[PDB]
C-alpha cells in the first residue's frame, strides 16, 4: 500500500495528547486541502513569526499554552477575512541614490455594489501601496535636493533652480498631487483590512473577562488602566458581540452569577433588558420583519460607535498611518514637509528599527544619568563663578564687552555648550593659567573637568545606548536558536531525540508540528458534535471549559513505549 | 597578471600588488573579510547617517542661512547655505568629521535671534550622529572581527 500513502500523506495529520488514561495517545484525522493552501498567506506567516517571537521572549512555561491556544483563536478569523478576495553633483547624486534603493527594494440603489466593487481592490494589494508611498517619497526627496534661495524674485525667494533642461519642474507638482492619493489608499486599505483583528481581540478578551470573572459584576473594575475603564460605554450596547463567535454570550454571566446578584441588576448592567422577551423568543417560531434598507438604517448604536472609533483612535498603527496623512497633506504647503516622510519609512527593515528601538529600550538610566551629568557641570560652573572670573573671556582687543562669568545663566550655558563638545575640558577655550595666582587651583580644575564628565560619563551615556542594541541582538538570535534546540510543545530538547538520525525532524515535523493542531482546532468546528469519536468530544469538552491538560507536555509516545517500541 | 602588465605602462601600478599578497597571513585575512562579513547590516546604517544629516540639512537651510560662511571680510562669494546640494556636501563632508558637529566651524551663536533654537541644533547634532551613529558604525565591523 505504497502508493496510496504516498498520495495521501498531504493530508493525513498525527497529533498527540493524554488524557483520562494518564497516558499518551495517537490521533488522526483529515486536513482539508483548502485549509492548507490558505495556510501560506504573506500575512499568516509573519504573523505566526511574530507569535512565536512574543511567546518565547517575553516569558512562559505558565501561559504558554493559553497563549496559543489564544492565538489559534485569532488566526482562524482573518483566515476567514481572506474570503473577501475574490474577482560635477548630479553624475554622483544619481549612482549613489540608485544603490541605495537597489538595497532597499531587495530588503523592503444597486449602484452602491461598485463602491464595494473597487474598495474590496485594495485589500488584496496593500503592501504594494506602501512600496509605491517610499518610492515616491524618495524619487520627491532627491527632486527637492536641487533647490535654491535667491536675494531677489527670478524678500528672500525660494526659486527651485532645475538643470539646463527645462523638464522635471512640474513633475514635482504631479508628483506631490499623487503622493497624498497613494497614502489615502493606504489608509483606507488599513480601515478595511486589519482594524477587524483588533476589535474582535478585544471583543473576545472581554467576553472571556466576563464569563470566567466578576471583574465588571463582581468585585469592581480596576479604575486605573484606561483599556480597563473606557469598555464601560459598551455593556449597554444591544450589538455587543459583533464579531466574536458567541453572539449570545450574554446568557453565560446572569446564568452563573444572576442568583448570588441581583437578577435585576444584572439584566440591567448588560443592557438587554426584559430577559422574558429574550426566553419567549424562541417558542413559537421565528418571525421575518420585514426589511427597512435604506430608510432606517440610521438607527445604529452610538454608544457602539463610540466605543469603537475608541478603540480604533488609541492603537498606534493607524495612528501612525493618521501622522502620514496629516504631514503629507502639510507637504502642499509649498514645504519640506516631505523630507520628514523618508525616515518613517526607512525604518522599515528591522535592522534599523531595533536601532530605533534601542534609544528608549533603556531611557530609564539614560534620563537619570543625563541628569548627573547635568548637576556636575552645574556644579562646576558655581565653583567657577565666583573664583575664576577674570578667565572666561573671548580675547577682544581694547574692550571685552563678552565675559561668559558675570551671569550664573550665561555661565552655565556656556559650560554646558561648549565644555562637553571640544576635546578636552574647559582648557582650551579660555585664557592659559601662567599667571602665577590660581595656577595649581585651575590646572587640577582643568584636568578633573577633563576626567569626571568626558572620558566616564560621556563614555558611560554611549556605552547604555550602543550596549542595548547588542542586547536586542543578542535577544533576537536566542529566540531564533532556542525554539531549534526545543519543541515548543514537548517539555525536553532535541539531546534526547538526536540518539537516532533525523530525530528532531521526525519529533517536529509528523508528530506534534505546531501547525497540526491549527487545523484539529478547525476540523473539531466543522464536524457536529454527533459525529466526534470516542475522544474529539474529550478534547472539545475541555477546549470549551478551558483546561489545558490535554497538550502532552513532558512525554510523546516514545518515553511511554520506549521497551516496547526502541 | 593583468595589473603586472600594466606596470610596464611607466607607472606606480606595481604599487597595487603588496596588497593582495600581504593579506597572505590569515590574522590578515579575517581583519579583510570582517568588513563584509556583517555588510548587509553596514550598509544600512549608512544610509540611515546618510538620511539623518540630510535631514538636519534641511532643518538648517531655511533657518540658519546667515551663519554658514567661511568668514572672508569685506566680502562673502563662498556661502554654504545657498543651494541645497552645497550644503548637503558642506554637512556631509566636514560635520561627521571634526570632534564635535558643526559647532567649531560656523559663526558663533551669541546673536540674540535664535541663539536658543541653534544651541539644541548643535547638541542634538553632536549627539546623535557622533557619539551613538559612528559609535554603531565602528562597532559591527570590529566587533564583527572578534
Ligand atoms: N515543535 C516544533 N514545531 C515546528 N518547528 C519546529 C519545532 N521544533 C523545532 N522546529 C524547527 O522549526 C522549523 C520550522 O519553524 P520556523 O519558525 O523556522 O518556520 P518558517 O520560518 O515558516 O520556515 P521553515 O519551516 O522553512 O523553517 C522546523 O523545520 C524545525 O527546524
Ligand atoms: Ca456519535
Amino acid at each position: 500500500a505504497e502508493s496510496i500513502l504516498e498520495y495521501f500523506r498531504p493530508y493525513l495529520g498525527r497529533i498527540e495528547i493524554m488524557g483520562a488514561s494518564r497516558r499518551i495517545e495517537r490521533i488522526y484525522f483529515e486536513i482539508s486541502e483548502t485549509n492548507r493552501a490558505q495556510w501560506e498567506m504573506p500575512q499568516v506567516k509573519e504573523s505566526k513569526r511574530q507569535f512565536i517571537f512574543d511567546v518565547v521572549n517575553e516569558g512562559g512555561e505558565a501561559e504558554k499554552m493559553e497563549l496559543f491556544v489564544s492565538f489559534c483563536e485569532d488566526t482562524i478569523f482573518e483566515m476567514q477575512i481572506a474570503a473577501q478576495i475574490s474577482e560635477t553633483a548630479r553624475e554622483a547624486a544619481t549612482a549613489l541614490a540608485a544603490l541605495l534603493w537597489a538595497v532597499v527594494a531587495r530588503a523592503g440603489g444597486e449602484l452602491e455594489v461598485q463602491r464595494v466593487k473597487f474598495l474590496n481592490y485594495l485589500s488584496r494589494n496593500f503592501y504594494t501601496l506602501r512600496f509605491l508611498a517610499l518610492f515616491l517619497a524618495f524619487a520627491i526627496n532627491f527632486i527637492l535636493l536641487f533647490y535654491k534661495v535667491s536675494d531677489s524674485p527670478p524678500n528672500m525667494v525660494y526659486y527651485f533652480l532645475e538643470e539646463s533642461t527645462g523638464y522635471m519642474e512640474p513633475a514635482l507638482w504631479c508628483l506631490s498631487l499623487l503622493h497624498t492619493l497613494v497614502a489615502f489608499l493606504c489608509i483606507i486599505g488599513y480601515n478595511c483590512l486589519k482594524v477587524p483583528l483588533v476589535i474582535f481581540k478585544r471583543e473576545k478578551e472581554l467576553a472571556r473577562k466576563l464569563e470566567f470573572d466578576g471583574l465588571y459584576i463582581t468585585e469592581q473594575p480596576g479604575d486605573d488602566d484606561v483599556k480597563g475603564q473606557w469598555d464601560r460605554l459598551v455593556l449597554n450596547t444591544p450589538s455587543f458581540p459583533s464579531n466574536y463567535w458567541d453572539k449570545f454570550v450574554k446568557r453565560k454571566v446572569l446564568d452563573k452569577h444572576g442568583d448570588i446578584f441581583g437578577r435585576e441588576r444584572i439584566a440591567e448592567l448588560l443592557g438587554m433588558d426584559l430577559a422574558s422577551l429574550e426566553i419567549t423568543a424562541h417558542n413559537e417560531r421565528k418571525p421575518d420583519p420585514p426589511p427597512g434598507l435604506l430608510t432606517w438604517l440610521m438607527s445604529i448604536d452610538v454608544k457602539y460607535q463610540i466605543w469603537k472609533f475608541g478603540v480604533i483612535f488609541t492603537d498606534n498603527s493607524f495612528l501612525y498611518l493618521g501622522w502620514y496623512m496629516v504631514m503629507s497633506l502639510l507637504g502642499h504647503y509649498n514645504n519640506f514637509f516631505f523630507a520628514a516622510h523618508l525616515l518613517d519609512i526607512a525604518m522599515g527593515v528591522k535592522t534599523l528599527r531595533t536601532i530605533l528601538s534601542s534609544v528608549t529600550h533603556n531611557g530609564k538610566q539614560l534620563v537619570m544619568t543625563v541628569g548627573l551629568l547635568a548637576v556636575v557641570v552645574y556644579l562646576y560652573t558655581v565653583v567657577a563663578f565666583n573664583f575664576f572670573r577674570k578667565f572666561y573671556n573671548k580675547s577682544e582687543d581694547e574692550d571685552e564687552p563678552d565675559m561668559k562669568c558675570d551671569d550664573m545663566m550665561t555661565c552655565y550655558l556656556f559650560h554646558m555648550y561648549v565644555g562637553v563638545r571640544a576635546g578636552g575640558g574647559i582648557g582650551d577655550e579660555i585664557e592659559d593659567p601662567a599667571g602665577d595666582e590660581y595656577e595649581l587651583y585651575r590646572v587640577v580644575f582643568d584636568i578633573t573637568f577633563f576626567f569626571f564628565v568626558i572620558v566616564i560619563l560621556l563614555a558611560i551615556i554611549q556605552g547604555l545606548i550602543i550596549d542595548a542594541f547588542g542586547e536586542l541582538r543578542d535577544q533576537q538570535e536566542q529566540v531564533k536558536e532556542d525554539m531549534e534546540t526545543k519543541c515548543f510543545i514537548c517539555g525536553i530538547g532535541s539531546d534526547y531525540f538526536d540518539t537516532t538520525p533525523h530525530g528532531f525532524e521526525t519529533h517536529t515535523l509528523e508528530e506534534h508540528n505546531l501547525a497540526n493542531y491549527m487545523f484539529f482546532l478547525m476540523y473539531l468546528i466543522n464536524k457536529d458534535e454527533t459525529e466526534h469519536t470516542g475522544q474529539e468530544s474529550y478534547v472539545w469538552k475541555m477546549y470549551q471549559e478551558r483546561c489545558w491538560d490535554f497538550f502532552p507536555a513532558g512525554d510523546c509516545f516514545r518515553k511511554q513505549y520506549e521497551d516496547q517500541l526502541s
